[PDB]
């Protein structure tokens, strides 16, 4: 019940407790481990209410205070009159900065606490919420020297009345079928450019367009916005070593903004609330370049290598991938902007467990997806047992918004 | 009820009811997963269900569920329970409940060729003496001068757990590794431990740095006892690359047999704590694990500085670079020697199609996703893109402790 993690690299043996706070559930039971899959009112509230007010309360040393237990009655007192009730700006910052905190599946949350918070529970339209998510962008992105943000349109009341952003990222290349064979773009990003275009946009109709922002107020039809290209900031791929690589036309955005999920504080539902840091160097070269169902760019990449692509045993995929990889970090590293190696950020996640483990009891952590897609052995975080088990304030998925708006 | 699971590359779903045969438990709770922890004597009372379930599959597999031969067996074996509180499986019954532990075995990417393992009952033995020839004729056999056969022996089943058949050895084949007074190590860390125990053992130790080790055989409970594989049996592949002629001077080789000696077979509630099994490698499990884990070669830096990379900052990816050409160079060697291997994209392309074939065909393949994807280029494999549904099916291979810590020494 007081659960031990075994390092297999170091022998280091660290001791969890902070899982017996455990609340939702894992989708695993005694008979089944579903580790890998990808995706498994007035009385419910105040109970949650109260969780995230006694750990707020404690995090602050004042567990069992005059101001603690005024909070919980007047949130109380507010629940039982509105059948909702509202974060205290403090709470806010407390319950996103934790939401962060407690994802298990992210690698870069040693940097868990020094996340700007932008409060957009003000906001009342697609316009505003345009506005926000450029400020959002424009802040976090700083010239290159990139900076963690959120911003966070007003909670769920009736579910009618829901704030959503319809993309994936804030910034995201559109994906385009080809009346000869694949695909144009980003295979990944298909159907949502057809709901721009089937919602009105004017597609390029090139590889690397970014997409409109489609933005959806108190449950109203979404608009399209264009981000201003002055604040999108990219990143054209060259190598260190190969000048032939400049001409594969290559390039990414600096700036990995999440927008489709939903963080959940004390039971309120937050479905808008776009977050953003900065990119791991292999999501971008390894699965966005890579992936088959992606930009799938290897059979070219390898060719131009002039490497043996008949038989698989020569590793050629394997050769191509750490060269791609090598190009996009030289690439946003020479631009200046903030990009993090593999190696540096599963060595500083290790770091962030033993903070964990050291200050809080634990840290909750999904291997499947701590460990990147390439050369996961030599990493670190490969030979670390991680227990996974869901605390909340969280992120938790939603339905994309086109199969559930009552149009 | 029904369970689904996706491939997110390709779209392709398919439905797992296999999962409701299931027994030994998995280390979950709805509240916790353990799927990334390493590590998740028995009386006529239990014993009798476990034998049942087994039989019960054995002739269903025959299409015999029901049958006098079915019934008149399960009948023999519960009064031969009673009577001496175990039984004694059949020949046919032992061959299917290996074949079916490896079948079973759901850190397994190699299942495929589950069907052709070829079993050597051994369980007639009863010294390490004997111990030793069954293993040399298992290695003589799977190795097969280059082009491997699977193949597992089979040694006495438990009876009290005081008199257990035990390999101590970890694998019938593995390099020697000493740590030094200064502190650095010679040969293969992760067989220190064991190899002090063989020099204490009366091992004469050649303190090398690829010296294969003695076999430590232990039988019906007795101390365990030093036999030397003789060297012609042990088929080594000396490790060089395709367009790197340093790589030779690396000094690098590879025994060409993997065969893992420590595991536990149980197979209708039986425990066969000595069955020794072996195939043929991935390269990974050698150029990845074997060399450049940190705790063991760890060749990485002197492959790197001789080709001549940036070694100062990590993003370099001086170190995964490093890593391709020393699978490539495993790949290259054991290929040109035509000792069988497999590299990961052939072998996790043929776990996928088995995997399908196994949802088919039986309803289900257990399989645990952190031990499936290859240690390296993960996702540019089918697998990493496959959910998969762990949970425990017999019969199956268990690990156990390893037998230093329990033994009880005579003298
Ligand atoms: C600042 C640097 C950051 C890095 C390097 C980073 C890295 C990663 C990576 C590699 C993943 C795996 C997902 C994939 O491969 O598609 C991930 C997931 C995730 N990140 Fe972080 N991230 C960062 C910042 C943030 C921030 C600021 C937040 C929110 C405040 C956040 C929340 C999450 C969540 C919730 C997930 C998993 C969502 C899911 O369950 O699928 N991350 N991150
Ligand atoms: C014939 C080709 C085979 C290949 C390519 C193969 C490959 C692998 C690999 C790569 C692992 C991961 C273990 C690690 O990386 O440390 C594994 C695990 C395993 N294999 Fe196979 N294997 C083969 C044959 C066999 C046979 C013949 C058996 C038994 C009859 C077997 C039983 C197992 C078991 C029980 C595990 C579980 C390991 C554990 O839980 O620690 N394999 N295999
Ligand atoms: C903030 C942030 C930082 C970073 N460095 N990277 C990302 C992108 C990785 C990611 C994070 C996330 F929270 C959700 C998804 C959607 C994919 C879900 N799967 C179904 C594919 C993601 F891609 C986000
Ligand atoms: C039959 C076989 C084929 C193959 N191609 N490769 C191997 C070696 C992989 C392996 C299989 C196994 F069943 C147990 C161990 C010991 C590891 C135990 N850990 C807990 C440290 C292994 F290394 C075995
Ligand atoms: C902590 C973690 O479970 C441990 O390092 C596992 C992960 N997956 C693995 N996968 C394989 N094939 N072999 C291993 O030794 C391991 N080790
Ligand atoms: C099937 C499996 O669950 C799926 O491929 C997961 C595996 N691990 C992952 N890990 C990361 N970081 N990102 C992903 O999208 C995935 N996908
Ligand atoms: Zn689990």
């Amino acid at each position: 019940r007081f659960l031990k993690v075994k390092n297999w690299e170091t022998d280091v043996v660290l001791t969890d407790t902070l899982h017996l706070k455990s609340t939702l559930e894992t989708g695993c039971t005694e008979h089944i481990c579903m580790g890998s899959i990808m995706l498994p009112t007035k009385d419910q509230l105040f109970p949650l209410a109260k969780e995230f007010l006694d750990q707020y309360y404690s995090s602050i040393k004042r567990f069992g205070s005059k101001a603690h237990m005024d909070r919980l009655e007047e949130v109380n007192k507010e629940i039982e009159s509105t059948s909702t009730y509202q974060l205290k700006d403090t709470e806010l910052i407390y319950g996103a900065k934790h939401a962060w905190r407690n994802a298990s599946r992210c690698v870069g949350r040693i940097q868990w606490s020094k996340l700007q918070v932008f409060d957009a529970r003000d906001c009342t339209t697609a316009h505003g919420m345009f506005n926000y998510i450029c400020n959002h962008v424009k802040y976090a992105t700083n010239k290159g020297n990139l900076r963690s943000a959120i911003t966070i349109f007003p909670q769920r009341t009736d579910g009618k009345h829901d704030f959503r952003v319809w993309n994936s990222q804030l910034i995201r290349y559109a994906g385009y079928k080809q009346p000869d064979g694949s695909t144009l773009g980003d295979p990944a990003n298909v159907q949502f450019t057809e709901i721009c275009i089937q919602q009105g946009w004017k597609a390029p109709r090139g590889r690397f367009d970014v997409l409109p922002l489609l933005l959806q107020a108190n449950g109203n039809d979404p608009e399209l916005f264009q981000i201003p290209p002055e604040l999108v900031l990219e990143v054209p791929i060259r190598h260190p070593k190969f000048d032939w690589f400049k001409d594969l036309g290559l390039k990414w955005y600096g700036l990995p903004a999440v927008s489709n999920m939903l963080l959940e504080i004390g039971g309120l539902e937050f479905s808008a609330c776009p977050f953003s840091g900065w990119y791991m160097g292999t999501e971008i070269g390894v699965r966005d370049y890579c992936d088959n169902s992606r930009y799938n760019i290897l059979e070219e990449v390898a060719k131009k290598m002039d490497l043996d692509m008949r038989k698989t045993s020569s590793l050629w995929k394997d050769q191509a991938l750490v060269e791609i990889n090598i190009a996009v970090l030289y690439s946003f590293q020479s631009d200046k902007v903030t990009i993090v190696d593999h190696h540096s950020a599963t060595e500083s996640f290790i770091k962030h467990m033993e903070n964990e483990y050291r200050c809080r009891g634990g840290c909750p952590a999904d291997w499947v997806w701590i460990v990147p897609p390439m050369s996961g052995s030599i990493t670190p975080v490969f030979h670390q047992e991680m227990l996974n088990y869901r605390l909340t304030p969280s992120f938790e998925y939603q339905p994309d918004p086109w199969n559930t708006h009552v149009w």
